[PDB]
């Protein structure tokens, strides 16, 4: 009986718009502006957006619900966090880790090191960011934070469709950001919302179909935000004037269903029949399955453990990179494979049964060594999970859990 990974979602402070525009609003628009009554955003405002206080409060709430806190995924919401002052960012993350640890460390590195064997393990850290705010520097900082997953605010993959954030972004930005995120071994999720102004159900469906056929994209998951008119927002005005008309409930539901119907086996759908990862969660003993698909000039290998009824027991994402962007310093070769995710259902492995993870990793190492002739494997693990990989011969190098293939 193993306990699930509990989400700890916190928001950063209201920030000015990343771009310079006299017409732009006082503060940068967040997706959460259209989910205002969410517990986490209201909680965020009630804490004056203090990281430590938010995390401590969240931990207390989760503990009071009777839910486990031994495995935690930190989620940094806002989408504009990486555009803030550097000191603020590092101090925020450090505050989060301090709140998880129960002790105040002398630095971020010490906080992470401490969290490696703390009670509240941070087995994952997810950061929301905009496609145009996701370059090499931002990514390196995210590595410094101990980031394992990124949610890109794509919203919808078309330049002529109005976004819910100010200014907006381009498809090329999404492509570049996705490429860079993959090349650094991060998990990539897209914020996906049908019903945006200037679109149509047919267009949303077509784009939803294209996002899984074009090698530039193909995210690990979609976060479905059914677009709707929220009072106190600009969309409300757009609806008053008649400039925007939302889909009927049956239309939206049908569209969501059609979207779920066309997703590849390696995709996980979550809402803010379906044959995705989440709708196969969990007869016969599971066997090992492999599914390859091209992405960002590299190869993606989706390994999984599934039984005769196609029920999913575990999965591993192994990337054969287009280049070696992570610097690992001589000891680990010029060509290195990346394990972007290891998930033995329904949870994440942190401590150091559990055999499925070992088997998945073994197959990954085998494929990387024999078929693609790679020198080593690198795993961008959450800090609180590092120990697990340490029990399997991996050692910490520049934020990655690395092992030389032999
Ligand atoms: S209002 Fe500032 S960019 Fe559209
Ligand atoms: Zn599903």
């Amino acid at each position: 009986t193993i306990s699930g990974v509990t989400p700890v979602a916190v928001m950063t402070k209201p920030l000015p718009c990343p771009g310079k525009c006299i017409y732009c609003p006082t503060f940068a628009a967040t997706p959460q502006s259209y989910t205002p009554e969410s517990p986490a955003v209201l909680r965020a405002k009630s804490c004056e957006y203090q990281a430590y206080k938010q995390v401590a409060l969240r931990l207390r709430i989760i503990q009071d619900m009777g839910h486990p806190t031994d495995k935690v995924e930190l989620i940094i919401m806002g989408g504009t966090f990486l555009s803030a002052d550097i000191t603020y960012q590092y101090g925020f993350i450090k505050d989060c880790y301090d709140a998880l640890n129960g002790v105040v460390a002398g630095s971020l590195e010490e906080a992470k090191t401490i969290n490696e064997t703390a009670q509240h393990r941070c087995v994952g850290l997810c950061i929301e960011t905009r496609p145009d705010i996701c370059g090499k520097a931002e990514i390196q900082r995210m590595i410094d934070f101990g980031t394992t997953r990124v949610e890109l605010g794509v919203q919808m993959l078309d330049d002529d469709i109005y976004k819910l954030v100010e200014r907006g972004h381009r498809v090329s930005d999404v492509a570049e950001a996705t490429c860079l995120l993959r090349e650094y071994g991060l998990k990539v999720h897209y914020h996906w919302m049908p019903g945006l102004p200037g679109s149509s159900p047919e267009k949303d469906l077509a784009l939803s179909r294209m996002v899984f056929e074009d090698p530039r994209f193909c995210p690990d998951g979609l976060k479905l935000y059914p677009t709707m008119v929220v009072e106190g927002t600009i969309l409300e005005q757009w609806w008053k004037e008649g400039r925007y008309t939302p889909y009927p409930n049956g239309t939206m539901t049908g569209l969501i269903a059609d979207i779920k119907a066309l997703v590849p086996p390696y995709v996980r759908i979550s809402r803010v029949k379906c044959r995705c990862i989440r709708c196969r969660e969990y007869s016969g003993e599971p066997t090992l399955r492999r599914l390859d698909y091209p992405a960002s000039g590299g190869k993606e290998i989706f390994l999984s453990f599934e039984d005769a009824s196609d029920t999913l027991y575990g999965l591993l994402r192994l990337r054969i990179p287009c280049a070696s962007l992570p610097v690992l310093g001589q000891k680990y070769g010029a060509k290195t494979g990346l394990v972007r995710e290891l998930h033995v259902y329904g949870t994440e492995l942190s401590l150091g049964h559990r055999g499925l993870g070992r088997k998945l990793l073994a197959e990954a190492e085998c494929l990387a060594r024999d078929e693609f002739g790679l020198d080593s494997l690198a795993i961008l693990s959450g800090v609180g999970a590092r120990e697990y990989y340490r029990s399997l011969g991996y050692e910490l190098v520049a934020g990655y859990m690395c092992k030389h293939l032999d």
